[PDB]
């Protein structure tokens, strides 16, 4: 019941035994366009891919995305195993050129460029499911990119990227603005002094965890596996902290973009991100989380987690549309896997933003019954959970419904049968 | 109010509002072992100055040790800002050797990779290594090594594989390559190997360490807790205030870490050596472990190797680096060593300045209530551990400046480090050794009292305290008006507890 | 943030905030037996209605019991204001006692020497050297050194001899004594019967008149409460078995006899006859404490508003002693004389309700909810903490919970959540039966079972939100806090605002 | 846990702490000879109160020499002997002036004889304190006051009347009179726990042991009512009719020890200390260190050397479980400790010695030797020591874990 119990306990010679929480973000890139690869790095555990439009024409990128669906919807045939693959758009941005810097100025570059605009209703017309905006610097910046996605892209998730010094002075109004944040260790690196940069990756973890905002953490992960088809020690320790940190996703870059080992890279970030998680102390996150929030739902949530490490349950059970409710849940980081069960494909592609969640999409047509609909969808979770080693019959888990068609405010501990 | 508000009130913008409390471990070599160096790295922040013992005569070293003590006695005649200064002896070890490179002997070949390297045991080219034979003092190898093993070279430098076996020979392919110079580690991961726990070297070098008077001892290649009472034995009764820090190098060092722990008086984590049997995905969780019970058991632990290596080339560190430096403070090190950086790079300087610069910053996100909060709770009658619980307790109370100990051996003042109070820990000592040995704990800020000793007890105690307030009001630690804790004895020749206003 | 700053908060120039959380038992008797006077006793709180069988006949009794029922029932056109009235039964028990004194008061003397004979000649010949008692087996319980008290500890006697079937005492305090008065042995094993037969033929009147509860007397091990429950055997198996603790054997044993029983009351006269003053108040915090602990209903009964017999207001050491019952941790206040035969009966009632309603002022409900939390050893118990987890936390204006049997509102009630708990059941029996329990607020549904089970759930939990916005428990805009069942024939938990 | 502390009561098992509350009784016909003083002395009483509603100043005279003869009859040993208080109770006159004419001459008089403390009878508001503290002027400025709270004004401005008094009296019987049934009960917890937070002195008295004026034993209802003055946080318990005219004073006052002592363990010490901690000067901060400590080290005393009585009194806020020893040499300060709970005055009369260092050993064993002597604790055993640092040091600001010698 001590952090420091949690530490001594640590035993490198026993096996993880929870499920890796963090997502994982792939940059595709000429080392795995194949649908092959892809399948492979799906396998291993990519959650989202990344395409980056400093580079490439839109020909190219469609043929890449083109790849990832193909890749994805392979699996298909077995809605239990299915596992939901998000695709992201990640601009090229305001540029200086060789590229310059300008630490601690407050560059008046624009938010979107010309190209920008060109990359962004592209992405609108593949029907990406979130844009990492570059080279945020301001609330100003995020409204613009939202403003040109515009109506046809109102459910595209805005991860505004921080590059800059005055990106994380002006972090709490930009965040205030964003679906999300993405911390680009490597520019700020160049931005503000190295011995600086730790203290801001915290910071902004922290109010990004306070906020139930997905936070991202990009660059300088296990770029020695362009070469090498083992990471250093010191990589492996980033990486660990930055999950122990509280980040919900990691990015990889050349890793799997045109290393030589790409899918090697994906495992590797699964077992070092799986690792760390027994490193995790749990019960403290949300106890503190609690005390620091400012609703029927909001309530149910908090519950559903206080519940879920009173029973010990193997699961949270989510029933979503929107996303909202299991992002809710995810807030407030219950050890249990949050099992987000969905009819809608794109909140199944974006629930990978949040840590903790699990996403499935139900294909099953809408049942007459209310009651009849609910339990179908419920029972699907439940064979998910049990294929997927989350738990066995006889456990207990926790179950978040709504109560009346198209109402989610009700909370019901169910055995797994 | 709670850990996750604390790392969101974290700002970039506002300076270090704190004194940096882990202690700074210089490796010196030839980079940084004049006298004018030397004082500048004491002004700088070193602490404690290590000997590494794999290289060098007797003669060098007694030299390196003479010229760090004249650096440190330049600063006594102003005893109220005068900073003790360690020496700690790093032993060669127990591990196996190469030979010496043929000509000179040092004299060093460059390994390619890719390139064909035969090792040989014949003992005609035990003094005739280069690129094409290799020879090492371990004659049972082939016994214990096979066909596509991995053999690493100079503290994992270099690597090999093994592609074929002969009867006194071994020939290999150049994995990773580099400079290869003379007598340089070898590691076998994955191999059973019968190593003394001393080498016949490293007795006479520990001897040598207690004729110079040395503050500690780092052991090298400690597998277990007989291992560590066998240095223990050989730094003998002449020797019984050393303490001896246990270098955990592998993966057996970290198996029986508990009797190892238990053995010695100090842990040094070797992050590099570990990660030569262990995979990256797994030796942060075994720095952690070893940290915390570190902590738990209120041993120093020291964390070395892979800190600011770059800093040998260049004025500045990478992000990384500095992260790494950051989340070992963070889990809860002691002592940072820096080795190469100010051993033979070219800005020692800059790498004391820079880790300086570094364990202030992370300081900032240290938490510290609820750090004694649960040191309380998981801590194992004795009056001088209530005390100091209660000196610790009080401290947070009142928002102390600091923490006044009066102590003779240090024991007092370590017992108040592991419950790892928030305001600095000022220990007030007239033993030099004592005061030299204090760095190893963090928050400990020792002072060497050169006041005779008043017959009046009561008069030689306020005269310490007074003396300590000097130094804090110095060094910003508080000022007047704020409140001290001061831990004493009760009678001339540690259970009573003061809090004291500031004058 | 501290149960003393809740002490210091107190504020004796405000009106009681809260609803009355404890329930109030009023015994009917002469004075309160009309129907007048029941309306009037129900409107001013009454929940249970003790019937004692130590006197009045059985159609007496059976006469009193069709008068609360005609009172309950003309509140019943008004389903939202309708209150649910229990009966309980008080058993007379097993009991020691003398005979005639010849002709017939006598006079005791303090220092002198009482002989105590067990012959019959002389059951209807006691005088001021010789008495008798019908207690035949009292030469195995009591020894040289023990205790024996007659009427009501009005006289106390000290053993002296031990005898073939006779006792030789010293009274040890004098008095005035006169025929056929109780006597307690403090400390004795006592082998009465766990059940006389006049308790087996009032326990079938129990039964037939269909009570609600029943106050078993003198109960000093598992076998006596088992033995009432055989009594009253499988037609009356729903009947609660409410154990009286009366003396030291009673406290000793307690934890059997808690383990067999329904529910306890402490009976602190009668206590205090078998134990010291100066620990009789230890017991009750104890029994009370355990009963707290168990989830299981304890009663504090008598000496409670004595004075109120003969005077419209009690004395400041009476309203002191009933609200640290409260205070203490009671599910219920039992009110004797004062409602029975006084002749004060619903100023007495009024002003238990004031006092109870004054006393919740200093509960401190958070520190309560931790503690019995975490010293507790199923989908419904953590449902049940769950419900009262998130009234604490939404500051819920009520715990709306549906029920058939009444346990799952037991269960919420033994967390003691500082929101009431509207139980809404069809079981007339069990929303009487519910008055047992700290919080508990009773409403009986009369409108019939819709098919569609969701539908039949809105319109239960429609009346639970009508009736908490009359009894001014929440109003509109307001969250509640609902448990039910997921399916027709208690594992799910809602958070929803009142409409 | 409090609910498993309640739980856990057995009333077959004997109470093994000390009592800690103070016993005050009231002296009379029944109580005022030597030899009958010297009995409620050893059985318990720590202070005895004189109503001055009646008798003549001669006839208080006598009775105040009566005490102290018996008081000091057990005064040929220091380790043993108990400081016994003398309490002024006066008669008293809504907008009745604060003190009538009576009541000056025998507030007066009061000082004239060196009473411990005063009981100011009917004070509605902080300037009925002020005007008595005025009557005992420059001479009488150590003594004691308590305000006696025993009307509905009383209790409106209880706040500025504990501010400026030394101490509360809970007039229950009189409270009773003015205020309605049930409400009393809340008014005596209020003001008894804003006492425990000021960290002044609060007592119930009135109608507690009544029925022992002519019976040998109490009722359970007086009994019950005793004890749960003790479990609100009072520091004392003050008998009346029982002990100035009743016919077993002694038995009273053996009974008052019982049923306090019985009520002990009830008492849920940790809960009170951690709240009394968050609901909160080198002294101060001391304070709360020792009471801490002796939590952790599951202390036999705390011993506090003091000269005032000041820092018990300090230490005496936090509730400790453990026995506090209040060592000093002011006879005075020991009466007068009494009234703080948990609070065990012994009064050193040893010559002080010239070496301060030694002079502290000296007292801090004089404490060792009544602890081991009273049962507080044995050789083997840890307490905590209060002292100063220096001589003339008014701050005890040294804390000290030592074993018991
Ligand atoms: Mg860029
Ligand atoms: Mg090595
Ligand atoms: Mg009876």
């Amino acid at each position: 019941d001590t952090f420091l119990e949690h530490m001594c306990r640590l035993d490198i010679d026993s096996p993880p035994i929870t499920a890796r929480n963090t997502g994982i973000i792939c940059t595709i890139g000429p080392a795995s366009r194949s649908v092959e690869t892809l399948k492979e790095m799906i396998k291993s555990g990519m959650n989202v891919a990344r395409l980056n439009f400093s580079h490439g024409t839109h020909e190219y990128h469609a043929e890449t995305i083109k790849n990832v669906r193909t890749a994805t919807e392979s699996f298909a045939s077995d809605p239990i195993l299915y596992r939901p693959v998000a695709v992201a758009l990640d601009t090229k941005g305001p540029e200086i050129r060789k590229g310059v810097n300008l630490p601690g100025a407050a560059v008046d570059l624009p938010a979107v460029s010309e190209k920008d605009i060109q990359d962004l209703k592209f992405g609108v017309e593949q029907d990406v499911d979130m844009v990492f905006a570059s080279f945020i610097r301001k609330a100003s910046d995020v409204h613009e990119v939202r403003k040109v996605l515009g109506e046809k892209g109102k459910n595209i998730k805005i991860i505004s990227k921080i590059e800059n010094h005055e990106g994380v002075r002006r972090f709490d109004e930009i965040l205030e603005a964003s679906d999300g944040i993405m911390v680009a260790r490597g520019d700020l690196g160049i931005e503000i002094p190295a011995e600086k940069v730790f203290l801001a990756q915290k910071m902004m973890i922290g109010r990004c965890n306070r906020a139930g905002k997905p936070v991202i953490c990009a660059t300088q992960m296990l770029e020695s596996m362009i070469k090498k088809p083992r990471p250093t020690r010191a990589e492996g320790s980033d990486v660990a902290n930055a999950v122990l940190d509280g980040a919900d996703c990691i990015m990889l870059s050349g890793e799997t973009a045109k290393g030589d080992y790409p899918l090697e890279a994906v495992r590797m970030q699964h077992l070092i991100a799986r690792e760390a998680e027994a490193a995790i102390y749990h019960l403290q996150l949300f106890e503190e989380l609690e005390r620091l929030a400012p609703d029927p739902t909001e309530a149910t949530a908090v519950g559903a987690v206080e519940a879920s490490f009173k029973c010990c349950s193997g699961a949270i059970i989510v029933l979503t549309k929107s996303g909202r409710s299991a992002h809710q849940v995810a807030r407030y980081r219950p050890r249990a896997p949050i099992i987000a069960v969905t009819r809608n494909p794109q909140t199944a592609r974006q629930a990978h933003l949040y840590r903790g969640i699990f996403p499935v999409l139900c294909k099953d047509p809408v049942q007459e019954a209310w009651a009849e609909d609910v339990d179908l969808r419920v029972n699907f979770a439940m064979n998910v959970g049990k294929a997927r080693g989350f738990f066995k019959k006889g456990d207990v888990v926790i179950v978040l419904t709504g109560w009346r068609p198209g109402s989610t405010n009700t909370m019901r501990v169910v055995p797994v049968p």
